[PDB]
């Protein structure tokens, strides 16, 4: 009474063949349920991480590339660009013989990079400020920098977009990094050397002469510009509860309490703020409303940008640009940089060129590309056990609150009201096969020239960046989504009140109409509720119903919440991570995702047992001496097989707000009773410790 289906039989065969036999599910259940995965597989040398999750998105590319690189005599405009797009972007021979001219074209309208100037002062400084350069860098190219400003869904009012100034992102994969030593020596020696690197070729071709010791000089001066802008930027810590964070401003006050003098400006929130957004002639005046993100960190700049030059911060600025459109340029280029992501991410390669070229219109292009995934790939009745899937997941969410006893039930039943409210979202916008004319619309600025790959990219940057400025004062477009669909994830959105669940993900082994159902609710079930339960991890505890920022939890329900989640917060943290020399898990980075994972696995083994009860037990597969009830885990499990190169550990553990796979099963695992039952568990053992942690 087996099941004998091939689809049946495949599934089987999956399963034996990543676990291993002969461990003791319940003293390591990741050895146990990936143990034959570690044996037989090796991180490849374009790889930082490697592992199921990654070969499926591995497989989206492949797919991508069945689906971009043929023309079609019947190809609507839109297609017809994404592969032009693609096309021209694996066309090497045609981007190495253009060398570097294409940024040379560029430097001149960022005021320059004067390591790579004669008499930089002369040729731009009299002109440069802050306020432009700063300003052009956001508005043509829209890499952000020593000021980074931008717009987004506004967190009080969820239909209203506002303008956020924060600190910048920074050269480095954090601002642990720039300490620069011990385990990030390299890195850290690695990306001023790419500095030098890159401002020499510049400069060869420039035909200029080649002072290596004044470079050594400049580049490492740069460094020290961003150590200090490092230092002065907030841990990941105290951005987290975004009540603290979010506080609302007129240009006004911000002209006041948080003025900036630079190269003896001294700087005009006004003129930078309108140099920016006058690039669709949009009118801000100083009664500007405006979030602050980082009050502290312009506190905390003024004493830095103090003692610089003119010269001192474009260096930096400019090569902050110029870092990242060195791989749309020559083999020589790209070169440069071999060191500082083998130092990043323990690389020795890049990555097949169709691959990251199939990635770069996917992301450009999502809507376009998302059209030809479906059709390839994605099933579309699909859409509708998936839907019904996530009923039961929120009926089961609902369910639970009744039986959780650190709320109060004015607040019990708030929540509630997040509950029915989430909007969900499944495969793609029917737009995007309907309805030609959208399609080609939200494109029609674009126009693309085989040769001109680079071209591309920069028109492609000022799109975006436009697009995004465009929106100021725009009502959120309800209609719009978060995923390409093209994509193996899924999300969940404040503003919106939202769970996506990308084509990418609705595919095995998360779900198939055809596999066990157990596997199921093992697979993109505990995915649903991971994003459902996001709804109230320790950051969408906080808003409402309707994207707002407006606190609905009962006083002592909160300090309850933090007094639940804080045990979270103690366990993953005491986690040490062999691959990253041992380091501890950053707890508190890790909360959310580490809560909804647990919140998310329970509430869908929930709901495959009602499942259980309403429908009865199902056919057994061969091969596997174990029933549905652990195959459920055993899904969850494998999910997350497979390890990382130790480079990218230490670059994770400091950089991912998912805790490692591992230990996302040990954590999350620890704490299911669900499991140590179904596993039959000796208390006390180290997949069945006696504290365990909850919240939801
Ligand atoms: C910042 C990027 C991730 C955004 C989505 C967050 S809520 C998340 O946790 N997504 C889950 C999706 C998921 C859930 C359960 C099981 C598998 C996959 C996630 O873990 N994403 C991983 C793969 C990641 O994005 O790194
Ligand atoms: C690459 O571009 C070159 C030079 O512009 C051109 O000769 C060639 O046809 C292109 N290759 C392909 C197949 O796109
Ligand atoms: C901003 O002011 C600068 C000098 O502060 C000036 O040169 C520039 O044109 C101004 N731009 C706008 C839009 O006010
Ligand atoms: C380890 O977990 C224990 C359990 O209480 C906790 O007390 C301690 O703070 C944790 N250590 C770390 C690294 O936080
Ligand atoms: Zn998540």
């Amino acid at each position: 009474g087996i099941c004998k289906s091939s689809d049946c039989i495949k599934s089987a065969a999956r399963l034996i063949q990543n676990m291993d036999a002969t461990t003791e599910p319940c003293t390591d259940f990741f050895k146990y349920a990936c143990g034959g995965w570690l044996k037989r597989n090796v991180i490849p040398e374009t790889s930082s991480r490697y592992g199921n999750f990654d070969i499926l998105r591995d497989e989206l590319e492949v797919v991508l590339k069945d689906v971009l690189q043929e023309p079609k005599t019947e190809d609507i405009v839109a297609v017809q660009k994404a592969k032009a797009l693609y096309r021209s972007c694996i066309n090497e021979s045609a981007i190495d013989s253009r060398g570097g001219e294409p940024l040379l074209k560029l430097l001149p309208d960022i005021y320059g990079w004067p390591v790579a100037t004669e008499n930089w002062e002369q040729k731009y400084g009299a002109s440069w400020t802050a306020e432009k350069a700063i300003a052009q860098l956001n508005s043509k190219y829209g890499k952000k920098v020593l000021i980074n400003l931008f717009v987004g869904t506004d967190d009080k009012n969820s239909v209203n977009h506002v303008i956020h100034i924060d600190q910048p992102r920074l050269g480095l994969p954090s601002r642990d990094y720039y300490e620069c030593t011990g385990i990030y020596k390299e890195a850290c020696t690695a990306y001023v050397d790419f500095m030098i690197s890159v401002a020499r070729l510049i400069r060869q071709e420039e035909r200029l002469p080649i002072d290596e010791n004044q470079l050594a000089l400049e580049m490492n001066k740069v460094m020290e510009l961003e150590k200090e802008i490092a230092n002065a930027t907030a841990k990941p810590e105290d951005r987290n509860d975004p009540m603290l964070l979010y506080n609302k401003m007129t240009l006004a006050q911000i002209q006041n309490n948080f003025s900036l003098e630079i190269n003896g400006k001294p700087f005009s929130w006004l003129n930078f703020t309108n140099e920016i957004m006058s690039t669709v002639n949009i009118s801000i005046t100083n009664e500007e409303d405006v979030v602050v993100y980082a009050p502290e960190y312009l506190t905390k700049l003024k004493p830095i940008l103090t003692k610089y030059s003119a010269r001192d911060l474009q260096n930096l600025m400019s090569w902050r640009f110029i870092m990242d459109l060195v791989s749309s340029l020559s083999r020589t280029y790209k070169e440069s940089r071999n060191a500082f992501r083998k130092a990043l991410y323990g690389t020795t390669s890049e990555t097949a060129t169709w691959r990251r070229c199939a990635n770069y219109v996917n992301g450009n292009m999502e809507n376009a590309v998302g059209r030809l995934y479906v059709e390839a790939a994605f099933a579309g009745e699909s859409k509708h056990v998936v839907e019904d899937l996530i009923a039961q997941i929120r009926e089961v969410f609902i369910q639970t609150l009744d039986d959780l006893t650190w709320m109060d039930a004015e607040t019990k039943k708030r929540a509630e009201e997040k509950a029915l409210a989430i909007k969900e979202r499944i495969g793609y916008p029917d737009d995007i096969v309907s309805n030609d004319n959208k399609l080609n619309n939200e494109y029609l600025e674009l126009n693309y020239k085989e040769d001109e790959y680079f071209e591309n990219i920069i028109q492609n940057l000022k799109f975006s960046q436009s697009k995004q400025l465009k929106k100021l004062r725009e009502k959120v477009d309800k209609d719009e989504w978060i995923s390409g669909a093209a994509v193996v994830n899924a999300f969940y959105s404040s503003g919106r009140n939202q769970i996506v669940f990308p084509a990418g993900i609705l595919q095995p082994p998360f779900f198939s109409a055809q596999q066990s159902n157990s596997l199921n609710y093992g697979g993109i079930g505990m995915v649903i509720g991971h994003e459902i339960t996001h709804g109230f991890d320790d950051n969408g505890r906080n808003f409402n119903k309707d994207g707002d920022l407006v606190d609905w939890w009962t006083q002592q329900s909160a300090s309850n919440f933090k007094e639940q989640s804080q045990c979270m917060v103690y366990q993953y943290g005491n986690f040490s991570w062999d691959l990253a020399g041992g380091q501890h898990l950053n707890g508190i980075n890790t909360l959310g995702e580490n809560i909804a994972d647990n919140g998310g696995l329970g509430q869908a083994y929930r709901a495959y047992q009602n499942y259980i009860k309403k429908n009865g037990e199902e056919k057994l597969l061969p091969g596997l001496d174990l029933n549905h009830k652990q195959l459920f885990f055993l899904n969850f499990a494998q999910v997350w097989c497979g390890t990382y190169r130790p480079e990218y550990a230490v670059n994770s553990i400091k950089t991912d707000v998912h805790s490692p796979g591992n230990f996302r099963i040990i954590g999350t695992l620890q704490n299911s009773a669900e499991f140590s039952e179904a596993f039959h568990c000796r208390k006390n053992s180290y997949m069945n410790p006696e504290k365990k942690c909850r919240v939801w």
